[PDB]
Formats: structure tokens, sequence, C-alpha cells
């Protein structure tokens, strides 16, 4: 589906001011009430444009948009592609499965069908593709995920930011991002991740102002290298980083595999990943279920 005028549209729109379909039509060519048209669009987006008849029309505050230029021009080769707008960025790989390169991506501002349980440009989808010679992964993958895409938010200057074993980012105990991970029957895997810029816990929200084609590069960049890393040391090289980062290392959880709760204190993940609860004086490890505050 051709997207193209809303996009330009947005474009325009963008630095936040008023703007007039007169104004606008003469740029894109096309009858006012051509333009009113993609401006439902946006609308439909979720996107907010406020319209003053004697004024014309707005948005609430400027924006940032993705940029392919910006973003691939920090970048050194892969495919990656640039879909502002889109069903769903795992979903777009998956499609494309035969045609990939680990390291191929996908990036978008906006998902009409995300997977996996939101307005344009409020968050930020990325989505990877990676061939596993040798399923000599799973959960040592998520984690791997989340160290990078923490330690990048970080370098960007978001410090607070913490992993929730074993898939989330969190901040002030909140999530902000989540990783998914999906499997192909040499493993094919697709990799996709959504954080929160803008609007439970957001960048923006906490002050945070990232330049959204930066972030975009930066994990790319950074994600392909964890990724060459794992696939031939696996976990090993990261524990100590996951460390750092546990949000909830030593935290008192509560962890609900399947339908029994379970309460104990986080002691953090062994050579596996596997979490460890501690339960009266006992440590035994966990591969699976879900971890919360209690
Ligand atoms: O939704 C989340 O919070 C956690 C799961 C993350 C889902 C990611 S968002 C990018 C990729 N594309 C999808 O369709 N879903 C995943």
């Amino acid at each position: 589906k051709d997207n193209t005028v809303p996009l330009k549209l947005i474009a325009l729109l963008a630095n936040g001011e008023f703007h007039s379909g007169e104004q606008l039509g003469e740029t894109l060519g096309m009858s006012r009430a051509a333009i009113n048209k993609h401006i439902q669009t946006l609308r439909d987006w979720g996107v907010d444009v406020f319209t003053v008849p004697g004024k014309g029309y707005s948005l609430p505050e400027p924006i940032q948009l993705l940029n392919a230029k910006q973003i691939l021009g920090q970048l050194d080769g892969g495919s990656v592609a640039v879909l502002p707008v889109i069903d769903s960025t795992n979903q777009y790989l998956l499609d494309r499965i035969g045609e990939l390169k680990s390291g191929d991506a996908c990036i978008a501002e906006y998902q009409q069908a995300g997977r996996g349980r939101s307005p344009f440009g409020a968050n930020l989808y990325l989505s990877m593709f990676w061939r596993l010679e040798q399923p000599a992964a799973a959960i040592g993958l998520s984690l791997v995920i989340g160290i990078v895409m923490a330690e990048v938010l970080r370098k960007l200057g978001a410090d607070k930011v913490r992993v929730k074993w074993p898939n989330d980012l969190y901040l002030q105990d909140r999530k902000l991002a989540g990783i998914l991970v999906e499997l192909t029957g040499a493993a094919q895997i697709v990799i996709g991740a959504g954080i929160n810029m803008a609007m439970w816990i957001t960048l923006q929200e906490a002050g945070i102002n990232l330049d959204r084609n930066t972030l975009a590069a930066m994990l790319i960049r950074e994600l392909r290298a964890a990724l060459e890393l794992f696939e031939q040391e696996g976990l090993a090289p990261y524990l100590s980083r996951w460390e750092k980062l546990d949000n909830f290392i030593n935290r008192p959880v509560k962890l609900i595999i399947g339908d029994k709760e379970i309460f104990g204190i986080s002691r953090g993940i062994d050579k596996q990943g596997a979490l460890l609860l501690e339960q009266d004086g006992i440590i035994k490890p966990w591969m699976g279920g879900e971890i919360s505050l209690r």
C-alpha cells in the first residue's frame, strides 16, 4: 500500500506550526479537498491534528519522524527497511524469510497490527532477522537483546534503564520496552522490540528525548554486534552485564509459572539465563515464568 501522501503530509505539519490546506495543497499539488482527505488518515493513525477554521491545521507539538536517509546514513551495510507505517515489523520479516540475511532489519513508528499482545510515532519498532547456525539460543537470546538495548539507551543518556528477566526494559519500575522472539523451524529467528518514546512509562515522560534516527541506528549497529558475539560465545560474555542491569536482582519477586505463584528473592541468572530464585535459603534456577515485584 502506498502511504506516501499522508507521510509527505505529516512531514509538513511536523514543525508543530499552523498549516492551511491552501498552503499545503500548493506544495503537494492538490485540492484542499484532497488534503482534507489525507488529513483524515493522519487522524486515523492517531495523529494529533487540530483544526482552526480561520487558522488551518496543526499538531499539538512538533514531532520527529523516522528518516531512512538519516538512518541509513549512519549505517554500514545490511538491509534495513524504514516503513513509518506498517502492519507489523515482525510480520514484515516473517514474510520475507527466504530473502534475508542475519542482520537485515525493519523500522516503524506505527503498527497497524502488532503481534505479541499506540499512536503513530509514539513508539519505536524494531525487528531483526537472524539465522542461528546450530536453537542455540532462545532464552539466551532475549537476554542479550535487553542488555544491549539497555546499554544503548544508557549511552544516549537514559541511565536508570534496567532489564527485567527475561524480556522487558524497565524505567522507574515501569515497563518501557518489550522484546519478542519468534523461532522458525539452522534456526531462523525474528527479533522484535517496541520502545515507549512518547505519550506505563515513556522516555519522554521521563524527560528523555532521544533522536529516534539515532536510536534506531545505534540499536541496529549494536545489535548486529551483539548477535555475532552471541552466535559464537553464547551468554558468557554478558553475564556480568546482565547483573549490573538486572532490575530485580536481589529483590523480592513473585514468579508466575502457569497456574502457580511462587515467591522468592531474585538472585539473577545462571550461565544459561535461567533465573535464580532463592526460596527459604535455597537457590534454584527457573527456566520459565513471569517475574514480578511483590
Ligand atoms: O508489545 C510488546 O510490548 C512486547 C512485545 C514487543 C512486540 C514487538 S513490537 C515490534 C515487533 N513487531 C510486532 O508485530 N511485534 C513485535
